């Protein structure tokens, strides 16, 4: 019964999301069952890639607790300059000798996940896997597969549940698709204010 | 209810928390209603202070969407130095300027309030249009400096809680409920000679 004037439709609802997550969670706890996870010494370190995945991470770990999987929360922040490769915040502690699970919001071209994967993989972790809230499969620019996928979606601009558009709509409880209407009406006013060529460097 | 061997008693349950947040979300919406929050141009900037607030922040903004309050999520990360001033090291700053915007700092708990007062002052200097703070938990007696939040989800006694984002030795942040760590563990873990 939720509606968003700015959305063209609705891909998943809060509850639908909760279910798939609870599902993959269980599937994650089962794969690590024989790895000997332990609080304090051998936790499953979750590298939460800010900022798209903040919501998915909140719920994801809680679900993982329901299946008694000790985890350690790590938060890194990446950005774009393609692919979000500019590192703005790295992990708080070492990941060496630990089992790590990179938590990404949505893998599209995979340029980011691919980059983050090899990056941390070279930091000798006990093992490295990946989990993404959404997979766009048909958008890859490099070959990359996420160990765990919450849902596969068709190429479209999604927002909500942590996902965003110009830092907007992250707070939605549901995963909806931005109306191309707003995309245009919005960037046209953004790419405008941006071009405020204030470069008043009048040297001469 | 859930059983927690390492926990001594539960202070609040997910559902108990889900409720108090709605009421606080509600209040916030009532307060900022006369300002004119509008997406993109003038939203309620939430400065989520990693990492104790990762989970609180997540629910809070969803509850705020319910009362249809436009928000902008900013994630900042601080670190200690090794200071009776509260000074901390900035590891991650807001991506956008908070000047001329209404800001709401989202902290997980406020014991000594040293870090929070420092963060408050700092951002205060950046000329925001207004600046308030919302805390999941509060220990009014353990203040090492004068400070009062603007929205306290729940007041608590000077105990040592964990869960719902809060930690102990970088552990237990994933708990769904806020619980009190039993001494036996706090001591058995303090075998810091290795
Ligand atoms: O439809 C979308 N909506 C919002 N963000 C997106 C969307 N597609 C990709 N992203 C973001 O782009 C980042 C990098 O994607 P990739 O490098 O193409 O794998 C992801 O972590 C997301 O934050
Ligand atoms: O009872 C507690 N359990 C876990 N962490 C706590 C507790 N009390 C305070 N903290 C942490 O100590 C930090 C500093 O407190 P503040 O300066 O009063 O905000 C908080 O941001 C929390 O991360």
């Amino acid at each position: 019964p939720r509606e968003y004037e700015f959305a063209e439709k609705i891909l998943f609802t809060e509850e639908e999301i909760r279910t798939r997550i609870k599902e993959v969670a269980k599937r994650i706890a089962d794969d690590y069952k024989g790895k000997g996870l332990r609080p304090y010494v051998n936790p499953l370190v979750l590298i939460s890639v800010l900022r798209g995945s903040f919501m998915f991470t909140a719920d994801l770990c809680r679900a993982l607790c329901d299946f008694n999987v000790p985890v350690r929360m790590e938060f890194i922040c990446v950005s774009s300059y393609s692919g979000q490769v500019r590192m703005l915040l790295d992990t708080r502690h070492s990941i060496e000798g630990h089992h790590v699970l990179i938590v990404e919001d949505i893998v599209d071209t995979a340029l980011t996940l691919n980059y983050l994967y090899h990056m941390y993989f070279t930091r000798r972790p006990a093992s490295l896997k990946t989990v993404v809230l959404l997979d766009k499969r048909e958008g890859r620019r490099v070959p990359f597969s996420a160990d765990y996928v919450v849902a596969n979606i068709p190429n479209a601009f999604v927002i909500g549940y942590g996902l965003d558009y110009d830092d907007t709509y992250r707070e939605l409880r549901d995963i909806v698709v931005l109306r191309p209407e707003v995309y245009a009406e919005r960037e046209a006013a953004r790419q405008k204010k941006q071009r405020a060529i204030g470069s008043a460097d009048t040297d001469r």
